[PDB]
């Protein structure tokens, strides 16, 4: 029920998530910020089909991210890394960054039906030089590959702003309810990883990146952390409130 139609979506449930970014009733959000959110949700697609095929060294070169030297700085002091974003701008073209700049990283994938499904998923962003590990079904449990990656001083990134499941951690988002996943706060607190919150959004032709200070993770709360987590990617979402592709059921109460 809720299951099925949380894995649903298209301009009418995306109307009723941008109706809590702008804070206004579904039908006052301006049809040009739903026609600018369509349209972004589409280039997204159209670079996911071309990424693999273009020059990263170039990508690598000229493309910028706000503040990476957090990240650095982070990986200097010994720590690692967890990067926690949400489904904004293009974050497979923010891989490719890291890929080129760093090297490769670590990130978890949903075991989608088909398998075939799956697979292709798995061949395109490993194609990028990412590591997908299985969230399910996989050799290892993802939860503590992730953790040795932490504690082995390397980056990890998680989409890490939606999870309507049991086991979601509830925060505030937008003034209301929603659900967030726990790997990035439970990680950053086991292995004293650095908790960064990072944005992607489309500049123009270009893309925006930007890596935000990272959280305090000394409370071991993971509901106090993550909704800091929540507060920044609220707050980053309401500036580009156009590049979120959350066509999906978003808020507990819609499901
Ligand atoms: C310094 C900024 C770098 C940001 C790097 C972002 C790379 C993220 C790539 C995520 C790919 C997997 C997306 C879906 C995974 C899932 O279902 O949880
Ligand atoms: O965050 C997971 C989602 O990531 C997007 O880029 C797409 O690949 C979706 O099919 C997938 O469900």
């Amino acid at each position: 029920g809720a299951r099925y139609a949380a894995r649903n979506g298209g301009p009418e449930q995306l109307r009723r998530n941008l109706a809590r970014v702008v804070g206004k009733p579904p039908a006052d959000v301006p049809d040009d910020l739903i026609r600018a959110s369509l349209a972004s949700y589409a280039r997204y697609w159209r670079e996911a089909f071309r990424l693999p095929a273009m020059d990263h060294g170039r990508l690598g070169e000229q493309l910028d991210v706000i503040d990476i030297d957090h990240l650095w700085s982070a990986l200097d002091a010994g720590r690692g890394a967890v990067l926690a974003l949400p489904h904004s701008g293009n974050w497979d073209m923010a891989g490719v960054w890291l890929v080129q700049n760093y090297g490769p990283f670590t990130t978890v994938a949903e075991r989608l039906k088909p398998e075939s499904l799956y697979r292709r998923f798995v061949e395109y962003r490993e194609s990028l030089g990412f590591e997908v590990l299985p969230l399910t079904g996989g050799e290892r449990p993802p939860f503590e590959v992730l953790a040795e990656r932490l504690t082995d001083n390397r980056p990890i990134c998680l989409m890490a702003e939606r999870d309507l499941t049991r086991s979601g951690v509830q925060v505030d988002f937008f003034g209301e309810a929603t659900r967030m996943p726990a790997g990035p706060a439970k990680l950053a607190i086991e292995t004293g990883a650095a908790l960064f919150p990072v944005h992607c959004w489309f500049e123009g032709d270009g893309w925006g990146m930007r890596v935000y200070p990272e959280l305090d993770t000394s409370s071991g709360d993971v509901t106090a952390i993550t909704q800091a987590l929540a507060d920044r990617f609220a707050a980053n979402i309401a500036t580009y409130p156009a590049d979120w592709h959350m066509l999906q059921p978003q808020w507990i109460a819609d499901l």
